[PDB]
């Protein structure tokens, strides 16, 4: 599924991301925008053989187990396939662990390079939350 930005904002708010760890809702919507282009089924293989999965491009070296990334730490204790769901719950559960693991939202490189420090509230403009 490809989410609308407001559709996703509302779902993210329902799953507790409005100011989670001090990151306003617009930060989370913007992260999804530039990580996955709002696509719940996005996948991208990395040079190290790991793959980034889903709406928040959660990677199989550190966060989820895809069975094909030798040495996966699987810090969210979940199959990566769960993170490709049309429903964002498992991805949000895991994102809350990622964001609190040492580097804040800097874990999301696309967020760092396109979202961090910008007027991220613009990403939730007009939305019914
Ligand atoms: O994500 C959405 O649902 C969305 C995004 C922009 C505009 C609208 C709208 O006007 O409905 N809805
Ligand atoms: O694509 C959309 O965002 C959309 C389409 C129809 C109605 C609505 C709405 O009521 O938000 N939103
Ligand atoms: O009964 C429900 O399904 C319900 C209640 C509040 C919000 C929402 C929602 O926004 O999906 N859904
Ligand atoms: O994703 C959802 O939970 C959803 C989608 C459309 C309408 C509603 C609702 O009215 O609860 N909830
Ligand atoms: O938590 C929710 O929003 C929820 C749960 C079950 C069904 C629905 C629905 O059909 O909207 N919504
Ligand atoms: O968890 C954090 O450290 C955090 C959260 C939001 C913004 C910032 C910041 O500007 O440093 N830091
Ligand atoms: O697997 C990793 O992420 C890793 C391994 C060695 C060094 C570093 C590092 O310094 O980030 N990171
Ligand atoms: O994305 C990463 O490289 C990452 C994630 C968690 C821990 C570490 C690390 O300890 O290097 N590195
Ligand atoms: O190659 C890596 O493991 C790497 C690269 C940039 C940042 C980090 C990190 O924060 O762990 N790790
Ligand atoms: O771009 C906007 O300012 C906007 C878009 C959709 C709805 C609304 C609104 O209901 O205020 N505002
Ligand atoms: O969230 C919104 O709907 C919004 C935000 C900024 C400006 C406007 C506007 O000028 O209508 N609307
Ligand atoms: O407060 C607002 O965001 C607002 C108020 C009136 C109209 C609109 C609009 O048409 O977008 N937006
Ligand atoms: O499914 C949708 O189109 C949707 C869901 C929540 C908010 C909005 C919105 O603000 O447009 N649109
Ligand atoms: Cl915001
Ligand atoms: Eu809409
Ligand atoms: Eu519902
Ligand atoms: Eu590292
Ligand atoms: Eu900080
Ligand atoms: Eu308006």
């Amino acid at each position: 599924k490809v989410f609308g930005r407001c559709e996703l904002a509302a779902a993210m708010k329902r799953h507790g991301l409005d100011n989670y760890r001090g990151y306003s809702l617009g930060n989370w919507v913007c992260a999804a925008k530039f990580e996955s282009n709002f696509n719940t089924q996005a996948t991208n293989r990395n040079t190290d053989g790991s793959t980034d999965y889903g709406i928040l491009q959660i990677n199989s070296r550190w966060w989820c187990n895809d069975g094909r990334t030798p040495g996966s730490r699987n810090l969210c204790n979940i199959p990566c396939s769960a993170l490709l769901s049309s429903d964002i719950t498992a991805s949000v559960n895991c994102a809350k662990k990622i964001v609190s693991d040492g580097n804040g939202m800097n874990a999301w490189v696309a967020w760092r390079n396109r979202c961090k420090g910008t007027d991220v509230q613009a990403w939730i403009r007009g939305c019914r939350l």
